[PDB]
C-alpha cells in the first residue's frame, strides 16, 4: 500500500512543510497548496503543507526537526502522509510560551513573533504542534492547546488575541510524555500480545465484530504480583489507539464518605459513556471488594453491590470494557467472577530471565553506562525480582556510583560543578554491589517459564528418553494423529529411584525439548499445606498450570506427606482435570513402596519409570555439565573419571567438582596470602608480570579431591529398587507367543 | 435484580421492593423474577448487619401477604438451595423447586445451534462432534466458545487483513466461515470449563459392553428393572422392594461399567460419586453434607446413586450419615444405592445389615465370552485390520 | 502524632491528615513523621469498625498521590514491620526500611554520655563499666 515512507534529514528552514516526490504526482493528484496530515508515533499527529522537490529520495521524506519531534519520529521509522480536505480558517488558537528562553519578557510579544511569521503561506497548525519562532536571540516555541476549529487551524492576522494566562514550565510536557507506547513495557510480552488480541480488535473494529456475532469481552482481570506496572499496561493499551482512559483508583473511592462513593462510581461509569468507546481501570480491587469473610461493615457490601450493578448494567452498544488488577484471583468477592462481569483473566506474572533484559533496558535508557556493565549478566542473575525491584536496583546503583565519588564531591562544593553531571557512568561492580549486598527481593512464589537444561545434560538413558518422548512429545507435537485412531493420551508418569540421579534434571528436559511450560512445587512446599491444614489449596496451583496449558507440573518427593490428607485433594483434581489440555503430572519419589496405592491406580499415574544410577556414558556428561562454568586444564581427563567411579550417584560427583573447586580456591588464597607477604620488598622489579598461580583447576586438585569421594546410596538400596522393579510386573507372565495362520 | 436493590440506601430499598410488588397487582396476572436471591437473602450466618435482616423480613412479609386472587407468582434463582435463608423455604412462600442443571450431551447440541444461528459455517464443522466432546460446559461457556472460534477465524485471516486497510473491505464480511479445527483450537487450547459438580443423565453403555455374567444381569433385572417397569404387580401380592446391593470383587472387572448398564437399560437417571469425592467430606469434617446429594437424586427419582470404593473411608464418620439417610429415605421412590468395593471384609457390618444393603453380588474376573466383548468394546474408536483376531 | 489523629471525631481526622499533607507542600522539601503507625493502621485483623479502614485508605491515597516534584518524604515508626497493614508496605508507598534496633555495648556508652552531660560525676564512676554491664 503506497502510503508509508521513511524519513531522512532535510536542508530547508521553512516550517509545517512536508516533502513529497516529483516522479509520483498522478497517484495523489494534490498540488502545492494543499494541506495534509502526517501520521507519527504513539498516536500523535501533525499537519503540514506540501513541498514538491527533487532533493528527496524515492521512499524518503526530507522534513525539519520540530514536526519530526511532533510526530516523534527518528532515523529509520516510517511515517504516513494523507490528504485532509477539511482546511478552514479559525479564531484564537491559544499560544503559550513553553520555553525558558523567554528571558522574563512579558506582555504583548506577539507583534514580532506571530503576525509576520504565519502569513502568505496558509500555515496549518494542529493542536499540540511544537513549532518555534526565533526573534531577538529568543527561540520561543508556541504549542497551541485550544483550537476553536477542528482539528487544525489557519492563522489569520485579523484574529483577535486572548493571552491573559502566564507562561508555564516543563510540567505540561511531562504530562504528555506519559501518553506512553508499547515500547515502555517489557517483561510481559506474550501477555501483552494476548491482551492486545483480546481488546484492540474489538476496539479498532466495532462494526464487523458485532456484525459477525463475536462477543466483546466485558471484563479483564489483570491479576498478578504487585509492582509490575499493572496500571501501566492499561494506559499502554488505551493510548495506543483511539481509546479514552479513566483511572478509578482503589482506596481513593474508599477514602470518601458514606454514600458519596457510590456517586463517585456512578460518575466514573457515566464519564465512560460520555466519551468514546473507552477503558476504565480499577487497580487494587480487593481494597473495594475483598472476599466475603473480610466484609465487617455494611458500606463495603453496598459498594460491592453498586459495582456489580454498574457492571451488569452495561451494553453491547457502549463498547467500553473494564479492567482490574489484584494479586491472586481468589482474593476477590466471587460474586463478581461470574459470567457477564469478569469472564476473561490474564496472568501478567513475574518475568523470566530473557524478559528481564528489556525491563531494565527501559530503566537504563537515560543513564550513562560503562563498558564492563553487562545487562545479560544481570539478566541471568537475579532470577527472582519484579520490575519495581529492578527500578530500585537501578536507583541504588546510581546512588552507589554517586557515593563512590563523594570523596572529591565535598559538602564545601556549594555550587555544584557540572563535570560529574556529564562524566559519570555506573559500572559493573556497582550493579553487583546493589544486587548482592542490598535489595532483598520481593518474591517467593511459583514461576512459569520453559527450562533450559538440554538433553545432553544427562546423556544416555535412551529408554527413558524414548518413553518420555512417546508420553509427552507426541501429544503436543502431533495432536491430530492421536485422533486418527483415537487413542486417549495418558496423564503423567511417576519417576522413582535413588536420591540424586537427576530426577528433576530429567523432568525439566522434556519440558525444554517440547518448549512447554514448567512449574515446580517441591516436598516442603507440599507438606506446608497440610501442616497448616490448607488441603483445599492446590486448586490454584492446578489452574495456574491450566492457565499455561502446555505445561508439566512436577511434584517432588510426594511420599514426604506419607510420613504418618492432601493426597485426596491432589487426586480429585487430577481426575477433575480434563484431558484435552496437555498438562502432565510427573512426580518423583525415593521410597516407592510407602506411597499411596490409590495414586498408582490406572487413570491418574500409570507408568512407573525407574531412573537407575547413572551409567558410564552419562557420568562423562554430568562431569562435562558441572564443569561448564569453571575452567579446566586440557590435561585433566574426564573419560577416565567415568570408568573409575562406577556406582556413584549423580548427586555425589557433583560434590567432587565442588571439592576440587574448593581446593583450588584454597590454593589461590594461599598464594595471595604470601604474595603480599614480601620481605625486603623492593619497589624495583614491579609486578608488571602477574603471578596468576591457578587460572584453572589442575589435575592434582582433582587427584587430591577425589580421595574424599563417597558413595551416598548403598548397595542395599539399589538392591531394594531392583526388588521393587521385579515386584512391579514388567511382563510378569508368558512372553513370546504368536497368532494362528 | 438482586444486587440492584442492595445498591440502594437504607430504608429506600424496602420501598423499592414494595413498588416492585405493587406494580405486579397494578398489571395483569404477572411474574416477578428475583435473580441472585442469596445476595439479598443469604444464610443466617452471613447476616452481619441489621439491614439485610430487615430486607429479608420485608421480602418474607411481602411473600406471605399475597392472595389467591392476585394470580401472580414469584421466581428466584440461586446456585444451591441450601444457600438461601431457610425461613423463606417454608410453606406458602417457596414450596416448589426445579433444577435447571447442567445440560447433557444431546441437550448440548441445540444450545450451540442457537448460538451458531447468525454465523456462516463450513462443512467440516460437526456440532455433534463438539456435542459429545466438551461434556462439562455450561451455556455461557458455549457462547464464549463460539465467540473464541469467531476470533480464531478472524485471527487466521489477519495476514491479509492488515492495519493499513483502514476502510475495511466487505469481502471478508460475506466470505468467512469458521471451520472445524478453529472449534477444536478454541475448545482444547482455550476455554477452561466452569464446571466440576455432579451430573444427572442416563448413561449410554449398553449390555453388550460386558457380555455374559447372565446371573448378575438376571439378579439386577429382578432388583432394579421390575420395580420401575412393573410397579403395579409388586402391589398385587405386596412384596416390598429392596433398596440396593453391594458389588464386590477384584479391582477393574467392570464394576462401574456394570452399574451404569442397568441405568441405561431402565432409562433411569444416574449420578456417580466416587471414593475421593466421598472422603473429602470427612477430611474436611463435612459429615452432614450428603443430604444434598441424596435429595439431588430424589429430585430425579428414577435414579441409581452409585458409590465407589466406599471402604476407602475405612482406612482408619460419614458412614453414620450415609446410613441414617438410607433409613430415612422412603421406599416408594425407586432410587437405589449400589456401592462397590475391593476389600469387602474391612467394610462396616452395620451397612450390610438387612434393611439397607442386603444382597452381595460377587463380580468375578471376566470369562471367555466376556473378554471378546471387552476387546470388541475398547476397539470401537480405533480401526482394526480384518485379519486381527480377537 | 499517632493517637492524636485518632482522638478526633469521625470525618474530621481525614481533614487533619489532608491539612498535614498540604502543609508539607506549603513549605519547602520537607519531612513528615508519623509515630505509632499501628495505632492508625494496624493489621487487618484488628480493624473492627469502619472508621479505621477509612483512615487507612485516606493515608494510602495521600501517600500514592505524591509527586517526584514535591521532594517530601514520609517516615513512620512501629515496633515490628509485620504489625502494619500490609497494603501500605507495597511499592511506591513504603519501600525502604531501616532497623534502629537495640544498641550494643559500645553504642551504649555515648547514649548515657549524652544523659550524664549536665550532672556532676565522681571519679569512681566508670561509664565503660556500666557499658559492658546492662
Amino acid at each position: 500500500r503506497p502510503n508509508r515512507l521513511i524519513v531522512d534529514e532535510a536542508i530547508n528552514e521553512d516550517n509545517s512543510v512536508v516533502s513529497l516526490s516529483q516522479p509520483k504526482m498522478d497517484e495523489l493528484q494534490l498540488f502545492r497548496g494543499d494541506t495534509v496530515l502526517l501520521k507519527g508515533k504513539k498516536r500523535r499527529e501533525a499537519v503540514c503543507i506540501v513541498l514538491s522537490d527533487d532533493t528527496c529520495s524515492d521512499e524518503k521524506i526530507r522534513m525539519n526537526r520540530v514536526v519530526r519531534n511532533n510526530l516523534r519520529v527518528r532515523l529509520g521509522d516510517v511515517i504516513s502522509i494523507q490528504p485532509c480536505p477539511d482546511v478552514k480558517y479559525g479564531k484564537r488558537i491559544h499560544v503559550l510560551p513553553i520555553d525558558d528562553t523567554v528571558e522574563g519578557i512579558t506582555g504583548n510579544l506577539f507583534e514580532v513573533y506571530l503576525k509576520p511569521y504565519f502569513l502568505e503561506a496558509y500555515r496549518p497548525i494542529r493542536k499540540g504542534d511544537i513549532f518555534l519562532v526565533r526573534g531577538g536571540m529568543r527561540a520561543v516555541e508556541f504549542k497551541v492547546v485550544e483550537t476553536d476549529p477542528s482539528p487544525y487551524c489557519i492563522v489569520a492576522p485579523d484574529t483577535v488575541i486572548h493571552c491573559e494566562g502566564e507562561p508555564i514550565k516543563r510540567e505540561d510536557e511531562e504530562e504528555s510524555l506519559n501518553e506512553v507506547g508499547y515500547d515502555d513495557i517489557g517483561g510481559c510480552r506474550k501477555q501483552l500480545a494476548q491482551i492486545k488480541e483480546m481488546v484492540e480488535l474489538p476496539l479498532r473494529h466495532p462494526a464487523l465484530f458485532k456484525a459477525i456475532g463475536v462477543k466483546p469481552p466485558r471484563g479483564i482481570l489483570l491479576y498478578g504480583p504487585p509492582g509490575t506496572g499493572k496500571t501501566l499496561i492499561a494506559r499502554a493499551v488505551a493510548n495506543e489507539t483511539g481509546a479514552f482512559f479513566f483511572l478509578i483508583n482503589g482506596p481513593e473511592i474508599m477514602s470518601k464518605l458514606a454514600g458519596e462513593s457510590e456517586s463517585n462510581l456512578r460518575k466514573a461509569f457515566e464519564e465512560a459513556e460520555k466519551n468514546a468507546p473507552a477503558i476504565i481501570f480499577i487497580d487494587e480491587l480487593d481494597a473495594i471488594a475483598p472476599k466475603r469473610e473480610k466484609t465487617h461493615g455494611e458500606v463495603e457490601r453496598r459498594i460491592v453491590s453498586q459495582l456489580l450493578t454498574l457492571m451488569d448494567g452495561l451494553k453491547q452498544r457502549a463498547h467500553v470494557i473494564v479492567m482490574a488488577a489484584t494479586n491472586r484471583p481468589n482474593s476477590i468477592d466471587p460474586a463478581l467472577r461470574r459470567f457477564g462481569r469478569f469472564d476473561r483473566e490474564v496472568d501478567i506474572g513475574i518475568p523470566d530471565a530473557t524478559g528481564r533484559l528489556e525491563i531494565l533496558q527501559i530503566h537504563t535508557k537515560n543513564m550513562k553506562l560503562a563498558d564492563d556493565v553487562d545487562l545479560e549478566q544481570v539478566a541471568n542473575e537475579t532470577h527472582g525480582h519484579v520490575g519495581a525491584d529492578l527500578a530500585a536496583l537501578c536507583s541504588e546503583a546510581a546512588l552507589q556510583a554517586i557515593r563512590k565519588k563523594m570523596d572529591l564531591i565535598d559538602l564545601e562544593d556549594e555550587t555544584i560543578d557540572a563535570e560529574v553531571m556529564n562524566s559519570l557512568a555506573v559500572t559493573m561492580d556497582d550493579f553487583r554491589w546493589a544486587l548482592s549486598q542490598s535489595n532483598p527481593s520481593a518474591l517467593r512464589e511459583t514461576v512459569v517459564e520453559v527450562p533450559q537444561v538440554t538433553w545432553e545434560d544427562i546423556g544416555g538413558l535412551e529408554d527413558v528418553k524414548r518413553e518420555l518422548q512417546e508420553l509427552v512429545q507426541y501429544p503436543v507435537e502431533h495432536p491430530d494423529k492421536f485422533l486418527k485412531f483415537g487413542m486417549t493420551p495418558s496423564k503423567g508418569v511417576l519417576f522413582y529411584g535413588p536420591p540424586g540421579c537427576g530426577k528433576t534434571l530429567l523432568a525439566k528436559a522434556i519440558a525444554n525439548e517440547c518448549q512447554a511450560n514448567f512449574i515446580s512445587i517441591k516436598g516442603p512446599e507440599l507438606l506446608t499445606m497440610w501442616f497448616g491444614e490448607s488441603e483445599a489449596n492446590v486448586r490454584e496451583i492446578f489452574d495456574k498450570a491450566r492457565q499455561a496449558a502446555p505445561c508439566v507440573l512436577f511434584f517432588d518427593e510426594l511420599d514426604s506427606i506419607a510420613k504418618a490428607r492432601v493426597i485426596n485433594q491432589i487426586l480429585t483434581e487430577m481426575d477433575g482435570m480434563s484431558t484435552k489440555k496437555n498438562v502432565f503430572i510427573i512426580g518423583a519419589t525415593n521410597r516407592p513402596d510407602i506411597i499411596d496405592p490409590a495414586i498408582l491406580r490406572p487413570g491418574r499415574l500409570d507408568q512407573l519409570i525407574y531412573i537407575p544410577l547413572p551409567d558410564e556414558k552419562s557420568r562423562v556428561a554430568i562431569l562435562k555439565a558441572n564443569l561448564r562454568k569453571s575452567p579446566v586444564a586440557k590435561d585433566v581427563d574426564l573419560e577416565f573419571l567415568a570408568k573409575m567411579t562406577n556406582g556413584f550417584s549423580g548427586a555425589d560427583l557433583t560434590e567432587i567438582c565442588q571439592r576440587a573447586c574448593k581446593l583450588a580456591i584454597r590454593e589461590s588464597i594461599e598464594s595471595e596470602i604470601r604474595r603480599e607477604r614480601e620481605r625486603q620488598t623492593n619497589p624495583s622489579a614491579m609486578e608488571v608480570e602477574e603471578d596468576d598461580p591457578v587460572p584453572e583447576i589442575r589435575r592434582d586438585h582433582f587427584e587430591e579431591a577425589m580421595r574424599f569421594a563417597r558413595r551416598s546410596v548403598s548397595d542395599n538400596d539399589i538392591r531394594k529398587y531392583e526388588m521393587f522393579a521385579q515386584t512391579l510386573q514388567q511382563s510378569r507372565g508368558f512372553g513370546s507367543f504368536r497368532f494362528p495362520s
